[PDB]
């Protein structure tokens, strides 16, 4: 660890953990295309387990970043076009409303307005499509930007369907075996709850809760080393041995749509680089009108490319800039305020040219 990367981490994640209260908090730095790892406090309060290098954190919506590049790959493998409509995956959804809707607008919230989340009531499949054939759209597809689990999990959960694999197992075969994230899951197996850190909220350990669409909107969990390595094969796709795997994470990071500053590609959301840090924090359901990128600009190297995640009881930050193989990872088992996530990283990443 060069001192270098040493004291500008410490020397901002410390007041951070202090400031908002976080029990535990593992950070990963790529500098060089290398990764450094740091940790802080606890996994478990009450067992007294501390977090280490193995501890897995919820990711909660970093998750759709998985699922922008499964979708990605599945389209690199032709099984897919973002241009075909929903209904071609999906021919029960005859409600006129959908006539227009493709599977780019799923993916990239921008389909009139699915809502945020999919109701608790939603159970079974039929439920899910009820759900989908009473929706009505508030805009006009391709009009706005509303971010939404039940768009994007949708995407994701038709984007499986031409290979005949569920959601979990294309994502572990098509993705996280390929890239070797050995320890990152979707359910966390027995043999791993040592591990599984516990979130904190109004003092209380909590687990995120089953939901419908939850695995293709907010369901992943994973270590630090393995959320490194995710940041290490999205820096740099061209290492990626899996031809569609490569191409799929090239396509997550095409910028679709802007709005503001901002660039919207599956899953990944971009910035141009530099970038100013108020532009990224500080500046609910905030409708955004989007502006079409036609045809979409691909993967720009010089950008500050990023997400942010949370459940009940985690807070999750995943940044990096390709141009400059820099990189970053912050899970925390407390949700807190997003503004002093992307405040912190930006202060590390800045630092390190
Ligand atoms: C993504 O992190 C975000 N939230 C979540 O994924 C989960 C959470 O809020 O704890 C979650 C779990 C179960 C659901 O039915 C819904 C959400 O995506 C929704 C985060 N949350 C927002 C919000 O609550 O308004 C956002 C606006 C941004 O994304």
């Amino acid at each position: 660890a060069p001192q270098q990367i040493n004291d500008i981490v410490h020397r901002t994640i410390t007041p951070l953990i202090e400031q908002q209260k976080i029990p535990g908090m593992a950070v990963a730095v790529i500098y060089q295309g290398k990764p450094y790892y740091f940790t802080w406090g606890y996994a478990d309060i009450a067992k007294k387990q501390p977090v280490t290098q193995q501890t897995l954190f919820e990711l909660g919506s970093v998750s759709k970043t998985f699922t922008g590049v499964l979708g990605g790959d599945a389209i690199a493998r032709g099984e897919i076009k973002l241009s075909d409509p929903t209904t071609k995956y999906w021919p029960e959804l005859t409600a006129k409303q959908w006539n227009g809707i493709t599977l780019l607008h799923l993916a990239t919230y921008t389909a009139g307005g699915l809502p945020l989340q999919v109701p608790d009531e939603v159970k079974s499949s039929s439920d899910l499509l009820r759900f989908y054939q009473n929706w009505q759209p508030a805009w006009a597809p391709g009009t706005q930007r509303l971010y939404a689990n039940s768009s994007i999990g949708l995407f994701g959960a038709l984007a499986v369907k031409p290979s005949g694999l569920s959601f979990e197992q294309a994502m572990q075969t098509r993705v996280f075996q390929p890239l070797k994230l050995n320890h990152t899951w979707i359910n966390v197996p027995p043999a791993e709850e040592k591990n599984y850190a516990w979130g904190y909220r109004e003092g209380k350990a909590v687990h995120v809760s089953p939901g419908a669409l939850d695995a293709e909107a907010y369901g992943v969990k994973s270590t630090i080393e393995d959320m490194a390595r995710w940041v290490q094969s999205n820096l740099k796709p061209l290492d990626i041995n899996e031809k569609t795997l490569q191409q799929g994470i090239q396509l997550a990071q095409s910028r679709y749509w802007q709005t503001g500053d901002m660039y919207q590609g599956l899953g990944w959301e971009m910035l141009d680089w530099p970038v100013n840090p108020d532009s990224i924090i500080n500046g609910a359901l905030a409708a955004r009108p989007v502006k079409a990128i036609t045809p979409p600009t691909p993967a720009v190297r010089a950008s500050w490319v990023h997400k942010t995640g949370a459940t009940g009881g985690f807070g999750s930050y995943v940044a990096f800039i390709p141009e400059k193989e820099l990189g970053i990872v912050m899970l925390a088992n407390k949700n807190y305020p997003n503004p002093a996530r992307v405040d912190a990283a930006w202060q590390i990443l800045n630092a390190l040219q």
